[PDB]
DNA sequence: CCAAGTTTAGCTAAACTTG
DNA sequence: CCAAGTTTAGCTAAACTTG
């Protein structure tokens, strides 16, 4: 279901520390739409591996694909600092 | 360094998905102060595998709250605000 | 039902951080 | 420089979830 255009894929793999196999896997799956089973079959890899491989590149895209000048952060914080962050995301969701 | 008593360890392991070897390993370095290196030698393991096992028990205890006015927050912010949030988490990980 | 995809403890390699 | 510890991609297993 989840897929990436050619250019979104190129963005996601920009400087991403990842082997060439992982790149090929995600390319066939996210861009060319091939099932993950094919790379499991053809590479002799378990279903887990291929899925983790595609996941990295997808997560990479999600770590980008944010308005430039922004970044996603997550943490457990005190009630006060938790409150401030709540507001900041609201103000961020105005621009 | 980072160590635990028996009550904290029995609290750490409480509810954690974890085999028996990982409990052993963590008990040795967190509770009994034994180095991680000796556990690699006896169990025939790389340094990393032993380090992952310790971390899992240590993290579970650090994730046993304890001020729950605290809350898990996730947000998409500009870098200047993101930096502060990253700084805040880093304050929180020292204070605990 | 069947097939495919997800998830996570546990491992190694290996490069990196600490003291 | 070394020793001990940390980190993380990549892999399995196996139980779980989606289509």
């Amino acid at each position: 279901k989840k897929r990436l255009t050619e250019s979104q894929f190129q963005e996601a793999i920009q400087g991403l520390e990842v082997g060439q196999q992982t790149i090929e896997i995600a390319r066939g799956v996210l861009v060319d739409g091939k099932p993950q089973a094919t790379f499991a079959t053809s590479l002799g890899l378990t279903r887990g591996a291929v899925s983790q491989a595609v996941h990295r590149v997808w997560a990479a895209f999600e770590d980008k694909n944010l308005p430039e000048g922004y970044a996603r952060v997550t943490a457990v914080l005190p009630e006060h600092q938790a409150y401030i962050v709540r507001k900041w995301e609201a103000d961020a969701k105005k621009k």
